[PDB]
């Protein structure tokens, strides 16, 4: 019908059946929903699929953001499975998990987690072999080991969110302080995430400069109060978000669209995703955030820091820490 | 300090004060927390004011915001109040309501969200003079009504988000259903926003041909069975993510940050927001949702629809009945 | 080497040998380096080919282009041919031809410009059997059916710039008169471009409202003189760029531009480009500019336009002459 | 007219009186027609003005470029002066200049086009006395100078094109070699634009990692013959497009294009533009290109890099000879 509006030409070829952009957000809680509005807004893909229990809000949910579909570029947005509609997805996000319970262990709540994980990851091992599995359920460094483990991937594509967030923010904070455009600051923090995460101060550079040019104890004592300020309060965001609202959705989505981006786009771009550590600095069998380059295949290159003393020192008092809970699950 | 990085050149004049682009939501409950991070990964404003109820959570949700903004282009995102941080914003977006009690009646919804918008015109029409109001609150239209007789400002600048959202839909569907961009289809949901709406079948046009060349009775059997779909699925959509979610949040989002567009960026693009009726059909004293051009100063101008007798008794009808709602409280 | 900046993840897989979208521009004067540079800067390709006899100024622009090239997206651009570097490229976008000589037949250029064609598409059918071919030498309606002729191709892939360049200014004036965005205006310049071009005032489209909203006689005087003066304007401009400057290269490069848009995203979009009429309006066997639905296949629809009687009778008018041109050849 | 098509709205307010973006190219051969072909295409300015003498080509190549609009962001794109359309502008991006006639002496060309410059630059100090000017006609660094003396601007708001475009190659080849994003590279080449112009390999640094950790001489040989190529391809580039060709065009629009960018969006991004040295590295009264923070206001800040003896020496050796030609002049 509609001919005589359209008339369609009969010498036109059908259009090419090619293979979509596709992705998987599991667990839609306040995280998964806040990481799919940003990525439906951003367009990062063709088709994203949203596993979760199967609930009325999460079909809600879905209706939700196809009606307004029409305000953004077009996603071909829809509840499904890994085992169904999620088959060959190019990235898994999993931001599933459970809530600490009233007097729940710390080991219990691991223990948990990874038992929905192991649930989960048996259809993506089945059904997306050549995915890369982002990981966003906190603690990220366990769960991105936990990840591995289950898997066999290969590490270059077991990634998680890490420290990714909170050097942006390192980043841009310096920047400001110093009334210059963020992308010519490379600070990175590296390590575990949460509060014992490192700043690396030894290699913080702003345009090929280096903000300690010889060691932090030669810098003025004013400089050193105004870049010790600059991660506090970094991490005192971080805190009060949990402290105030209970946890971070908006910011950590983001974050993990940026992430997104880093892949489907082949950027090669420096992230401080959290990965398996092989060999540098002797560390060994443990997730930790260093900065990476991130393209189409996950982790492809590392780069290789020169951390002093004190820097590596407490990155391998994490690394140890890290592999003793993990060895008690 | 800095100075052995960043040499600042001695001739360089300061930076000009330019005044900000800037918006501030009321009622920052699902719908205004979805407004604000479309919003502010969209790049609406440069300095945006988040109102509601002194807490914890707005707060929280506040530094949540501003801890992802390193991964978006920058917004002065903070919480505050029309009198003090929000003094001569360019948009006010008002989602502030509350919601109908068990047996409450609709007169006394009604009456409760016209007091508390009462208390808030207030400040906005001291505080923010030239101000374009975006009223988002259920019903859209009567609210829309309200703020006009609230603050007195031109109907030009009182604007109600109407049925933006599912013209856009109806629009999407019928280009999708041709195979052809969306930007050539010129179809319209006019009348008051929920199951009343009205398609304006008559003049739906596509790339210049309209979809109904005549009247609607000569049109093939199958036509009219395909056209009627795409409406009730509209409506379906509409009311099916009220009925599994209990509200819509993204899709509104969208559409209010679409109206934002056309208004900031001076587009004069046609929306069909809800306005004040000002002799057309007969109809006076009322808001409905008529295609109109929108731009900088709000309402500019308004699309002279010819409608057919039957659209035309439908949209009378509705502008009865809201009337009579408006008179009784 | 540099692995002590950047360390190499053994696990990470080869990236995905991904297919270029690819075009290839033959004729590299004012036209073709404005197209080339207009499709750089818009970042259309993912390599882009150019195609002239041996110079050293083909390969200075080459390098002028490639030098730049960091300031913008990344594309491959390089010289070559069809036959090695332009193997079945995505788009073939033919501008070559000379000029008339002092005293010359317009029998004799035309007999000139297809001859360079002969040998141009010979390689273009060996080695871009799938491609669309865009045609943009002078007259595009009699060089895009010798195109046609000659190829064999599928006339859904046979496409001449055709009107879109006058039919874009013309709509963009409309909207100006009337204060509303461009996108809410369908009025379309059919027919051979050049002087008897035919402006579709029956049709032309405002948001749905008619512009002629009976018959045009039927109009008040003074939007007669009014509308007149607007496809007068674009008559003169058109004209006039060619009696100043020589020739258009900015303009037809932008409208080139565009036209690869449409295709390369599948974007549906109605576009007046120049094709084979199959029947409408009772004219066959030549080629003229008409409304058409253009995507990744070429051309896929025809909008279906209903033409007053004047209007009709000057398209037909057109076909028959340019018909009996092409006899003569 | 048209009120019945669109109906104007009498609450309306009329819309506010904006200052445009306002830029001026001043010579419009080669280099000045590729410079307003971009920032057309690219929307850096609301207000274009194109100043040359009154010819034919200038009012055709402006009708060219007004008559491709449609397809691209408006902008008020128009032929005029300084004294007339351009008061008050941005940002004057000059261009003018004569060739060198056969057998004139390198001094004999410099006199001349520092006698156009006289008479442009009168008008520009007394019509546009807030504007940044940007200086492209060769050789970069004399006439910045020129500028500076000529203007008695503040020298932050006197700017030279100056190695802009070769740092960009030269930062984009070597990210490439080492498959990182090329916003991750901060390699710099500075001093006199021309086969003389010296690359700062102590300070390259990659994501934070120094390409040179310790010195040039500890590299290994095959890093050392790595890098050296890099740098050559760059020189080889640029002399081979003048080889070719005769001149850039298209490179050095799209480098002039980038340094508007950071200007008119308050990037505040590193640049290595041509500016006046004031006691870096001992040197005085002379234009060199230095990495600096470009903003609204100009050159804001210097990056306080610190040279190898090497390095600097070559820096030195350039701005003695630079002093002397313009003593001569
Ligand atoms: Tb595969
Ligand atoms: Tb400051
Ligand atoms: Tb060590
Ligand atoms: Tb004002
Ligand atoms: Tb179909
Ligand atoms: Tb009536
Ligand atoms: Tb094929
Ligand atoms: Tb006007
Ligand atoms: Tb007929
Ligand atoms: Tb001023
Ligand atoms: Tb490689
Ligand atoms: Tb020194």
């Amino acid at each position: 019908m509609f001919e005589k509006i359209l008339l369609s030409n009969p010498s036109a070829e059908n259009p090419s059946s090619l293979r979509p952009r596709k992705g998987i957000i599991i667990g839609l809680g306040q995280v998964g929903l806040a990481c799919a509005y940003s990525m439906l807004i951003q367009d990062c893909f063709d088709e994203l699929v949203l596993q979760d229990i199967a609930s009325d809000k999460l079909e809600g949910e879905v209706m939700d953001f196809s009606h307004g579909m029409p305000f953004i570029p077009p996603t071909d947005i829809k509840a499904g499975t890994i085992a169904n509609e999620g088959r060959n997805a190019d990235i898994v996000i999993i931001t599933a998990g459970v809530a600490q319970k009233e007097g729940e262990s710390r080991l219990s709540l691991l223990e948990r987690n990874i038992a929905i994980y192991k649930k989960i990851l048996a259809d993506v091992v089945k059904y997306c072999p050549e995915a890369i599995i982002l990981v966003v359920t906190n603690p990220v460094d366990i769960m991105t080991y936990a990840t591995l483990k289950i898997t066999g991937f290969p590490s270059s594509r077991i990634i998680g969110s890490g420290t990714v967030l909170d050097t942006a923010r390192f980043r841009t904070l310096l920047a400001k302080e110093m009334d210059i455009d963020p992308r010519s600051v490379h600070a990175y923090i590296i390590g575990e995430h949460g509060d014992s995460e490192v700043p690396v101060w030894s290699t913080a550079n702003v345009g090929g400069m280096k903000l300690v040019p010889n060691t932090w104890a030669d810098l003025p004592e004013d400089e050193k109060a105004t870049l010790s300020g600059i991660f506090q309060k970094v991490q005192n965001a971080a805190y009060d978000i949990i402290k105030l609202k209970g946890y971070t959705s908006y910011a950590i989505g983001l974050a993990t669209t940026d992430i997104v981006k880093a892949i489907l786009n082949s950027q090669e771009r420096i992230l401080t995703v959290s990965g398996l550590m092989t060999g540098m600095y002797g560390i060994e069998d443990v997730c930790l955030s260093i900065p990476r380059v991130v393209s189409e295949r996950g982790i492809i290159k590392t780069v290789n820091l020169t951390l002093s003393e004190d820097e590596e020192k407490l990155l391998q008092q994490s690394a140890k820490m890290l592999k003793e809970v993990f060895d008690k699950i």
